[PDB]
């Protein structure tokens, strides 16, 4: 059994422009930083082509580098930036695919 568990990732658009929305509740420890490694790929490219965004103590992102008519598959990596913590990470949040319409 692994450790911790990635939050619930979900994209929400407000006029073409999409944005991530992840909420963590598997920590409830203290005022931790909790770094979030964002990775948004697509159905046309590969995860390797995706972009690795660093979401520090953040609970969402503003997917800027996207493209219409493309299935964007993103995910979130939540670690445990407890200042004096080792240096592990999560098992990558369940990938999510969303359409960017046209």
């Amino acid at each position: 059994m692994i450790q911790m568990a990635p939050p619930s990732l979900n994209v929400t658009k407000d006029g073409d422009s999409y944005s991530l929305r992840w909420e963590t509740m598997k920590m409830r420890y203290e005022h931790i930083d909790h770094t979030f490694e964002i990775q948004y790929r697509k159905d046309t490219a590969t995860w390797k082509d995706s972009k690795t965004e660093t979401l520090q103590n953040a609970h969402s992102m503003a997917l800027p580098a996207l493209e219409p008519s493309t299935r964007y598959w993103a995910r979130v990596r939540v670690r445990t930036s407890r200042t004096g913590y080792n240096g592990i990470w999560s098992e990558w949040s369940e990938a999510r695919s969303w359409d960017t319409e046209s």
